[PDB]
């Protein structure tokens, strides 16, 4: 169901851990990929009141159901912490908003 609504695109908490868990994955190995170089750290200078502690790190979603593989990042980012644990979901207006 639409656990996350990022504007347009509804995400299950299902779509969500499949794309942390490609993100911790690479964060484990060091590994980055497309020109934003992610998984990278998420600073939060927007407030965001996550549940888990920081640091933060930002991985794209996909509206499409693939996995964030390089080019396009869209609009949406899964954040998770170093321990693998999901802080939230948010979307662009570089800046962001909280998904609902």
């Amino acid at each position: 169901a639409c656990d996350y609504t990022c504007g347009s695109n509804c995400y299950s908490s299902s779509d969500v851990s499949t794309a942390q868990a490609a993100g911790y994955k690479l964060h484990e190995d060091g590994e980055t990929v497309g020109s934003n170089s992610y998984p990278h750290k998420y600073n939060n200078y927007e407030g965001f009141d996550f549940s888990v502690s920081s640091p933060y790190y930002e991985w794209p979603i996909l509206s499409s159901g693939d996995v964030y593989s390089g080019g396009s990042p869209g609009a949406d980012r899964v954040v998770f912490n170093e321990n693998n644990q999901l802080a939230g979901v948010i979307t662009a207006t570089n800046n962001f908003v909280e998904c609902t």
